[PDB]
């Protein structure tokens, strides 16, 4: 462990989190990242993964929700992420829920949020990506892809049409798109929706045609997961992001704010996510790439998700407590563990628990 990792985790982040409300802290983080104001890990070949029609120089991505409006993409690559996912972006601008809407549970290394899809909207984000479109084309070619998580407006009558709007507007600027699914006449509704998203995707010109992934929560029933796996295979959905935050409250949470409404992220989600990855990988016969997310704050965490079936991983909440150096830390620890377990690279470890 580096000097920076320890200073940030032991001193700087606790101090900053004690001086700032959580929403301000997140806002500040976006502004510092967008300005490239970052502590200074060369990515080995062993971290490279090929999936989703793309080289990923390393398999550690930034999860959706950090950079909701696509303001900090370049700084997120500078921070050392192998890929960046922006959003969720809704079609029209919207404010999201009233404040306060994000909460730290430092004793649990957890966050609860109820942002409510606060979004600048498609049009603002489209112009923002357009301004750096060619810079991104070089980044993607260099193994640093961009994802866009697409949302729906609060008062949308037609969810499918909102996502279709997102495909049309941001699909041409993305390497991959993500649509968040909640509980599924439910399987048929999901089919109808994903059909429409794929049809819209397929209507884009070849060079501007993104992969489509479905992101799930960890709170689905067995039946919901079976149905999602079935639909995903039937329709040729390109991948799964496993998982979003949980509405559960695992026994053992200590933070005072544990009973705040919202999604819980960070360490208490970790194993629930991993086991979701495991089930989705088995239900799709290892044929659907999975991006694994939820409580990754170490190499071990990352490797457990990979071995359970993830091709790639994302983290977000760990940044709250470790700051930017966590990115280098996870990569360094993952590489070391890959070597200790006999894997030539990340690719060999994907789904290794199932074999
Ligand atoms: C719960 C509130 N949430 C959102 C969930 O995570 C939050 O607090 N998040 C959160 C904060 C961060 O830092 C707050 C303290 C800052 F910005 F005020 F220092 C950073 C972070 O990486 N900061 C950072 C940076 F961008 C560039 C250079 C140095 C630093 Cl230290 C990331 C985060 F995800
Ligand atoms: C403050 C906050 C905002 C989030 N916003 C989004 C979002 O807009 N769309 C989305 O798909 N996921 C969102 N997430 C979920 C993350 O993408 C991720 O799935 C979840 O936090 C689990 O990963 P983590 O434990 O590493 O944070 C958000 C998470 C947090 C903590
Ligand atoms: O904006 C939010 O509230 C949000 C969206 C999402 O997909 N996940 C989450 O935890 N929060």
């Amino acid at each position: 462990a580096t000097g920076d990792e320890r200073f940030y985790a032991e001193h700087l982040m606790p101090t900053l989190q004690g001086l700032l409300d959580p929403e301000s802290a997140h806002r500040l983080a976006v502004r510092f990242t967008s300005l490239g104001l970052l502590p200074r890990f060369q990515d080995s070949d062993m971290l490279e993964v090929r999936v989703l029609g793309h080289k990923f120089r390393n398999p550690v991505g930034i999860a959706a929700g950090f950079d909701k409006h696509g303001e900090a993409v370049d700084g997120l690559y500078k921070m050392g992420f192998g890929f960046v996912e922006i959003g969720s972006v809704t079609p029209k601008p919207q404010e999201g829920n009233p404040r306060p809407r994000v909460f730290r549970l430092p004793e649990d290394q957890a966050v609860i949020n109820r942002y409510g899809f606060n979004s600048h909207g498609l049009s603002v984000v489209e112009h923002r990506l357009r301004a750096r479109q060619q810079k991104q084309a070089k980044l993607t070619e260099d193994g640093l892809p961009l994802g866009v998580n697409l949302g729906k407006n609060k008062t949308s009558v037609d969810a499918a049409e909102d996502y279709a709007e997102g495909v049309r507007v941001l699909g041409p600027l993305a390497d991959y798109l993500v649509v968040n699914v909640s509980s599924p006449q439910g399987k048929a509704e999901l089919r109808r929706l994903l059909t429409k998203v794929l049809q819209e995707r397929d209507g884009l010109r070849r060079v501007h045609r993104p992969a489509v992934l479905v992101k799930i929560a960890p709170d689905l029933t067995s039946q919901d997961k079976e149905d999602i796996a079935s639909v995903v295979k039937e329709l040729g959905i390109d991948g799964l992001i496993v998982t979003n935050t949980t509405v559960s409250r695992p026994a053992g949470l200590q933070g005072a704010l544990r009973s705040e409404t919202g999604g819980l992220s960070g360490k208490p989600l970790r194993d629930l996510s991993t086991q979701t990855i495991r089930e989705m990988y088995a239900l799709t016969q290892g044929r659907v790439p999975i991006i694994g997310v939820g409580g990754v704050s170490s190499g071990q965490d990352a490797l457990e998700k990979i071995r359970a079936g993830a091709s790639l991983v994302q983290l977000y909440t760990a940044l709250t407590f470790w700051g930017p150096p966590v990115v280098g830390k996870v990569k360094r620890e993952l590489e070391a563990l890959l070597k200790e377990q006999g894997f030539g690279g990340v690719t060999d470890a994907i789904g290794a628990d199932h074999r």
